[PDB]
RNA sequence: GGUCAAGAUGGUAAGGGCCCACGGUGGAUGCCUCGGCACCCGAGCCGAUGAAGGACGUGGCUACCUGCGAUAAGCCAGGGG
């Protein structure tokens, strides 16, 4: 999702705050998952993991760029 | 053909001995290497932006050899293909 990368450009405090920190919800979701679907879940488990990573890049882009 | 006195030699293995055949355990080993070692050139500083060096982690499903460490079979940007 090189276009995930974008809406990381986009946005800003709290928002990719909020963002990453509902998006691990997410991936929490999956841990729950543990057990249940889980075949076509794998890539949300290790994909959903890179995104919120890159999450944190970003916030560190930014407001390192800030202090 | 039968009886007796005499004499001389024969085969008969439980196992074993030399020989031949055919196995088994044992790895010599001929060769063969992502491994050394030797010389020469290249190279020669790591660390508190808490390093060298490790403890416990993560890989959907992994004790372990791996790479990361809590953003953890990795995110970012540019160089390469």
């Amino acid at each position: 999702m090189r276009k995930q990368l974008e809406e990381a450009r986009k946005l800003s405090p709290v928002e990719l705050e909020k963002l990453v920190r509902e998006k691990k919800r997410e991936l929490m979701e999956l841990r729950f998952q543990a057990s249940i679907g889980q075949l076509s879940q794998n890539h949300k488990i290790r994909d959903l993991k890179r995104q919120i990573a890159r999450l944190l890049t970003v916030l560190n882009e930014k407001r390192r760029q800030n202090a």
